[PDB]
């Protein structure tokens, strides 16, 4: 639909309009490398997929699609995909100071004011793709992306951006699905039901910001899960009382509200106090980027 | 509410990240039981195993393996269940070859007795297919389980394995008790299905990848599946395939109003059509 708000997939090797650079990262999605446009010299990021020889071209483009029309500046903006040699090269926007993981493992907790405009940014790009009907299910520190401008962009959206080994881990998981009815493999495609998991996510990312662990890391994870389960259950906080303010501490209770049905959507939790207070801008992730250098 | 409603191990008859599941013989009787070995959870407390044992006690049907007791012995938690010792009926069909209409009526019949009761206890089965449907001596037809409720220790493992850590998941995203997305209609769905594997030896798409089904399934004109070999079947078949695979759950019949359809309502369904399943197997 054009009213919302140019081939799908180019049959030839990136390194035809890109100089391949470093290598920015790797892991279960792939691998990420720094690239140069050939004509504009503008800078971007590559990430190489490994695709299977029998993958179908039909469910590759639906794929791709999905990347095209998903749209939001908290996110990291998608240009184009090229499919050669059994490898499918996705061409994003390049983000220079890697993820708040990569960050805080170098300059240590967050301030603040730091913290709240990253969960603003994220926040603004959560009410988009749930808006779209989407769920992220991945909002962490190593998930979310810096550029040199200070600027917050989610690595991807999420589920609905998977490819490659991520999405066949997760298709495990679903296991077969030849006996689901079509209401149930439209969850199981879509990664469930509930958008608002994106929400406890965003405040267990936010104490991970503040204290450079998220609560319980050190609890073997199965305990976690199950912990959980059971009817005693009680949310995590942060750790220390007075080096965070009483907004610091109400947006983590009300984002870490066990029950689903009394926690905030991301529109409603864009106007709490913490994130809808003035002088939240990147000049504060420019501090952040400065101390990384000069430590 | 009471108002609603030792052991020599043999062999073992399954496994799976659950724990084992072996054939026990009573030291005083004789009589044949099915034992499940569970490992219990390092935080399993006396209220959480209270609350699991009272769902076995009470959620009970004829047409669902039955509960017997458990008992806590060297670090596990073992249930004593009914045991069904001709396996389910992939292990039988696999074997056999295709069931013929009668026998697949007569286990469509049993598995929405089944159903109708669990759904009148407001649970949804989510895992009705040929592997889970066991078949006893007499050739009575019995769910393994109540379904994706009785298999949650099992879910929380396979959650870690192929999604990854838990520390910044939401507590329902686990706890996995209310799903919403989708009703008790689902297994009526999964009931269709599995009519069709019962007649096929295969699910319909089988051969297809799992990715490539889950866009087909969800794009808005999907068509649901029909039994490929026309002349082989009657028309009540046809219609029993046709109603259960309503593509659209506000649509598509309760297991109480299937159990009303002239396929699974006719007479001469009984589990003499299954031991004649089973006499296949001694001489085939
Ligand atoms: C250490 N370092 C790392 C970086 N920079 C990046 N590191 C990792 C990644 C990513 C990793 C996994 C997901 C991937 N995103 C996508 O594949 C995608 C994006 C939009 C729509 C659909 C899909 C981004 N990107 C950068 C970067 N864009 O600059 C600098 N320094
Ligand atoms: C090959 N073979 C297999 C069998 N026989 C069985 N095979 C597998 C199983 C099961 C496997 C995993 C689920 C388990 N059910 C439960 O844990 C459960 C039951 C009721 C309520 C709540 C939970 C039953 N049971 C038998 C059997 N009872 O005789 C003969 N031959």
């Amino acid at each position: 639909n054009l009213y919302f708000q140019d081939p799908d997939i180019f049959n030839r090797d990136p390194r035809d309009h890109y100089d391949l650079l470093q290598r920015l990262g790797g892991g279960t999605y792939g691998e990420v490398f720094k690239a140069r446009d050939k004509v504009s010299g503008d800078l971007v990021a590559l990430k190489m997929v490994k695709m299977e020889p029998d993958d179908d071209v039909s469910t590759l483009q639906k794929e791709i699609l999905i990347l095209k029309t998903c749209r939001h500046a908290n996110i990291v903006a998608y240009h184009g995909s090229y499919l050669w040699l059994q490898k499918l090269w996705i061409c994003m926007e390049f983000c220079g100071a890697g993820s708040l993981q990569d960050i805080y493992q170098v300059t240590g907790s967050l301030s603040e004011l730091q913290i709240s405009y990253v969960c603003r940014e994220v926040l603004q790009g959560l009410a988009y793709l749930h808006s779209q009907k989407k769920i992220h299910r991945d909002i962490k520190g190593a998930n979310i992306l810096i550029n040199d401008a200070g600027e917050v962009r989610l690595a991807d959206f999420g589920i609905s951006a998977q490819i490659g080994a991520t999405l066949a881990r997760r298709l495990s998981f679903i296991g077969t699905p030849y006996w689901m009815a079509p209401e149930v493999a439209a969850v199981a495609l879509k990664g469930g039901y509930n958008e608002l998991c994106d929400i406890w996510s965003l405040g267990i990312t936010a104490i991970e910001l503040a204290e450079l662990q998220p609560p319980l890391f050190d609890v073997h994870p199965l305990r976690v899960l199950f912990l959980m389960t059971k009817s005693g259950y009680q949310p995590p906080r942060l750790k220390e009382k007075g080096k965070w303010s009483a907004a610091f501490h109400n947006f983590i209770k009300v984002t870490l509200t066990a029950s689903p049905a009394a926690r905030p959507s991301a529109t409603k939790m864009l106007s709490h106090q913490l994130v809808s207070q003035p002088g939240l801008n990147r000049g504060l992730i420019l501090d952040l980027l400065d101390k990384l250098k000069n430590p």
